[PDB]
This record gives structure tokens, C-alpha cells and sequence, in this order.
């Protein structure tokens, strides 16, 4: 699931290569923008929820706590957060290769 973007994106040598890196950046940045929003919306909600806190109160807390804990630890969510963290680093790598080439040329 996580290719080595350092090996796949070496130092840019030609404008054709720069254009190819730009197109990969645009394709991936749109994919990252969509995941980043979804991941961030979940994490912020958790922060709001922690801020809210009879033997009924004990029942309600535990109910909330389990529900809250279940959503943050969910493997589908954590796979998306992992893809998101990967993409951020991959995109920063590509951005840096482009900027480096522009500066030189």
C-alpha cells in the first residue's frame, strides 16, 4: 500500500520530468484533500466530545466513552488516517523535488 516515493521520484533533470511530477502532485493532492477533510472532521469531533464531561450519569458516560473510543480506533478510519499521513509526506517529497528544480533552473 505505500510505495517508496524517494526511489520513484529522484532529482528532476528535465522539464518533461518536472511536468510529470506536477501531474502526479495534482492527482494525489486532490485525493489527499478529500481524505484530510474526512480524517480531520473525525478527530475534531473527538476533542469536542471530551469537553462535555445520579448513577445514570455513570451509564451515559460509559455509553459515550465506548461509542467515542470505538470510532477513533475503527480500523477503516485508521487505514484512511494512515493513507492520509503517507500522502502528506509523499506530496511534500514531490513538492520539494519540483521547488528544487525550479530554483536551480
Amino acid at each position: 500500500s505505500m510505495p517508496d516515493y524517494v526511489a520513484k521520484y529522484p532529482v528532476i533533470q528535465t522539464d518533461d520530468e518536472r511536468e510529470r511530477y506536477k501531474a502526479v502532485f495534482q492527482d494525489q493532492f486532490s485525493e489527499y484533500k478529500e481524505l484530510s477533510a474526512e480524517v480531520q472532521a473525525v478527530l475534531r469531533k473527538f476533542d469536542e466530545l471530551d469537553a462535555v464531561m445520579s448513577r445514570q450519569e455513570h451509564e451515559r458516560i460509559s455509553r459515550i466513552h465506548e461509542e467515542f473510543k470505538k470510532k477513533k480506533n475503527d480500523p477503516t478510519f485508521l487505514e484512511k488516517k494512515e493513507r492520509c499521513d503517507y500522502l502528506k509526506n509523499k506530496l511534500s517529497h514531490i513538492k520539494q523535488r519540483i521547488q528544487e528544480y525550479d530554483k536551480v533552473m
